């Protein structure tokens, strides 16, 4: 019980099985031992004990990760029951070292044969509640597991699906879902092409892109061109969209992970994008009920949606982030945004007082009005951005006589155009220049990690795009009352034996070699040589002092 | 530079959309709409900011309805393509360049090998007079001292020949003398021969006699 609530929702110990529960009821030896003496050496914090135990057996890996994974949850919880808060950095180290050494394996394998490695990652483990070396990767957030060369390729090789598309791909994707009669020149992986073609993730990946730009273009259409009374065709197309993307959200919310209703929408409402689309969906339709009546109520509606067409112009950028190089920009991005704001702030605090000054100096005789509100902020911004115009700031003054201290003005714009346009920009840019490489790797390397994610979630949609999806709900209705691959890969003993004695070839290698490796450093040759010397020192005096002579 | 500029494209069709469709309500279809979302956003961001084409100042005329919402939109859109996209450009021009300045120069230097011999080929005459030269070339159709190689005879291909023996044979001489006096080779070796030593006194010292 302890070892399910430690590793997550969907694990399931071999020790509350019934078998095992019938088993122990009326209280045998064990098939694997060093399992469960891992298990027991890494629960009761004995790290030497548990470390010597995790290169003897089978499934060295796999014991590597649920070792990470249980180190970091027994941590977790150290550090909320008010402990002695050092037990927390100790289970910290202890999931870091064994993270490592799963790293360091998952490398040795790779480099002596790659296929085997990438077998060594998908077969189905029956000891660990029937989960792959991905899955507890993923679980337990090891982003140097996902972002190494194998778990890439492996990761690739699921997104490509059943087909092949190596050297150039894209291109014949669009092609095979504009032209149907296209499908049939692709080859294959070992009628029923059609639905081999149609079920990969990059395919359905790329029919919602499609659905998507198709109904953005919708959306611009019905808000540049004038409306009637009643919709046009495309603004219902655009709200049936609309509308069967709440239901898919709801779906999704739905279908969870967790049991639990009210932790289903809270677990849902933790990725940004889903609170914004809910927000935005929320928004339109508020917009749609106002947009039906009369004048000044379809008005303020069409503005709603002229408002809502922004969100959806923006959100191309989810679409962006599955290219090599247009996600971890987007992440810069989001990084120098906080940046940004900090250093506006400043802009901000002296862009007011030069516009409260100006304001205060050339018209003495205004009458509090709520134009005097955007008087101090509109000028002295747009001032900064190109268009410092001379006779709109200190006037010219047949002639009106010159305001008292109309001379200050100019005086007062100089300094703040050379503090806004030569000081802050600058030293913005330098703190923008002196912050990248750090944002630059870590942005890589969560992109890398949200790959795996990227591909579940396109591998779990229904085939149809959104304004389709309604007849794959209803399909979802009639199998109401009624994983070969994508995620695992089933195999036979003579294979999984196979994969064993690879991967103790593969450990006892990796020990082998850091054996030697450390003792040929210098540091090492040079503590041997100094005790040697030492003790080869008293050695002689001691032949050199007892003589028979 | 393209890269950053697909983004920036986004951004920028958001706002003429936006900006396009709140100002102007009564318009019908037509191919002026496709262009009032690229111009005037575009012109914008390079110095052409004027603060009287964007929300118009309304003997006057109606003002449209959410007429405010242009200045917010126009501020953050200037925010967002002035301050952090190009900057963000700079700073990725910035931290990219020793290895492309190392390469650009290498690669110049390999291609200075072309661009020599593509000249040594051509005729001598330039293109507006090359008809002259390609009528030569028919009359020598009916019909490399240096530049490429350097013929030579025995005696000077044997000199050459023994001074490549002796330069081959001092590379490898320095190269073993330099491995030879390393740190590590040196460590190496005084291990060994104290090991050695440390096994031969202790051979010595168990084979007393008296
Ligand atoms: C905000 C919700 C209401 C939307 C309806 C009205 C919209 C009007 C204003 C438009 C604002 C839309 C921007 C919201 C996008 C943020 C999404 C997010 O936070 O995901 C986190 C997202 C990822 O978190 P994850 O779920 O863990 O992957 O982080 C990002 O990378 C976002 C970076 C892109 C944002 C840059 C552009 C923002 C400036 C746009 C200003 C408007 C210009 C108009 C001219
Ligand atoms: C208007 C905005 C619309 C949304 C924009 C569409 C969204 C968008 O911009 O990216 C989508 C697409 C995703 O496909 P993705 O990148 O995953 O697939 C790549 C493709 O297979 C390349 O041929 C591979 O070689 P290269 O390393 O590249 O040399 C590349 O490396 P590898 O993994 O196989 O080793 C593959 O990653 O990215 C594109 O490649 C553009 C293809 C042409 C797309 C044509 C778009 C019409
Ligand atoms: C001059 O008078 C023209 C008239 C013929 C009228 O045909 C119209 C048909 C719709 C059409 C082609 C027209 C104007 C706006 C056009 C929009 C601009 C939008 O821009 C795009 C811009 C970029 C895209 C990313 C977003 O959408 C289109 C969805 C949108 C777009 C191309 C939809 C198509 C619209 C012309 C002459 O006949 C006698
Ligand atoms: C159009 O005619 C208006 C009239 C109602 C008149 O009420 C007035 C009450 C004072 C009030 C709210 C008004 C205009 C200037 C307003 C100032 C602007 C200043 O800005 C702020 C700017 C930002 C702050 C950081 C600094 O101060 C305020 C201290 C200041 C401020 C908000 C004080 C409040 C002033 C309107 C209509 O009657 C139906
Ligand atoms: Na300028």
């Amino acid at each position: 019980l302890v070892i399910e609530y430690l590793m997550g929702g969907a694990y399931r110990c071999n020790y509350t099985r019934k078998r095992f529960r019938t088993l122990y009821h009326n209280l045998n030896h064990f098939p694997f031992p060093f399992h469960e003496l891992m298990v027991w050496a890494v629960l009761m914090k004995r790290q030497k004990m548990a470390l010597f135990f995790w290169q003897h057996g089978e499934e060295a890996m796999a014991k590597a990760l649920v070792a990470c994974k249980l180190c970091k949850a027994m941590a977790h919880e150290a550090s909320e029951n008010d402990m002695v808060d050092d037990i927390s950095q100790e289970l910290n180290h202890n999931s870091r070292d064994f993270g490592q050494l799963a790293v360091e394996l998952l490398d040795q394998s790779y480099k002596q044969d790659e296929q085997l490695a990438m077998k060594l990652l998908t077969y189905e483990l029956k000891n660990w509640s029937n989960a792959t070396c991905l899955q507890l990767a993923v679980a337990a957030k090891h982003r140097d597991f996902i972002a190494h060369t194998c778990s890439q390729m492996l990761l690739t090789d699921m997104w490509m699906g059943r087909l092949r598309m190596r050297k150039n791909s894209g291109l014949k994707v669009i092609l095979g879902i504009l032209l149907p009669p296209s499908i049939l020149s692709l080859e294959f992986k070992n009628g029923r092409k059609i639905y081999e073609f149609y079920n990969a993730p990059i395919v359905k990946f790329w029919f919602y892109t499609l659905a998507y730009i198709g109904y953005l273009m919708l959306f611009n259409y019905i808000v540049l061109v004038k409306m009637e009374r009643w919709p046009s065709t495309q603004e219902w197309i655009v709200i049936s969209y609309i509308f069967t993307l709440g239901i898919e959200k709801m779906r999704e919310i739905l279908m969870s992970e967790p049991g639990k209703l009210l932790q289903k929408v809270k677990v849902w409402l933790q990725e940004y994008w889903n609170v914004t689309d809910l927000i935005a969906i929320l928004l339109f339709s508020v917009g749609m009920i106002l947009r039906l009546q009369d004048q000044p109520f379809r008005s303020d509606g069409r503005v709603i949606y002229c408002v809502n067409i922004i969100y959806w112009y923006i959100r191309l950028l989810d679409i962006f982030g599955v290219n090599k190089y247009l996600g971890p920009y987007v992440m810069m991005i989001g990084k120098m945004m906080i940046d940004m704001m900090y250093f506006v702030i400043i802009m901000l605090v002296v862009l007011m007082s030069f516009g409260v000054a100006r304001q205060a100096i050339l018209f003495p005789n205004e009458e509090p009005s709520w134009k005097l509100a955007k008087n101090i902020f509109y000028m002295p911004y747009w001032m900064i951005y190109g268009e410092v115009f001379a006779d709109q700031i200190d006037p010219p003054c047949q002639l009106p006589p010159c305001k008292t201290g109309a001379w200050i003005v100019p005086a007062i714009m100089a300094c703040y155009l050379l503090v806004a346009n030569i000081l802050l920009v600058n030293l913005l840019i330098a703190v923008f220049n002196n912050t990248f490489f750090e944002v630059k790797s870590i942005s890589n390397q969560v992109w890398k990690f949200q790959r795996y994610q990227l591909i579940m979630t396109f591998h779990e949609r229904p085939v149809l795009p959104p304004p389709l999806i309604i007849f794959s709900h209803m399909t979802m209705i009639f199998q109401h009352v009624c994983r070969d691959y994508g995620l695992k890969l089933f195999i036979t003993d003579d294979e999984l034996k196979k994969v064993h004695d690879f991967e103790e070839q593969c450990i006892e290698e990796y020990f082998r070699e850091k054996d030697d490796r450390f003792n040929s450093s210098n540091d090492e040759r040079i503590r041997v040589t100094s005790e040697r010397v030492e003790n080869m020192s008293m050695r002689l005096e001691e032949v050199n002092e007892r003589e028979h002579s």
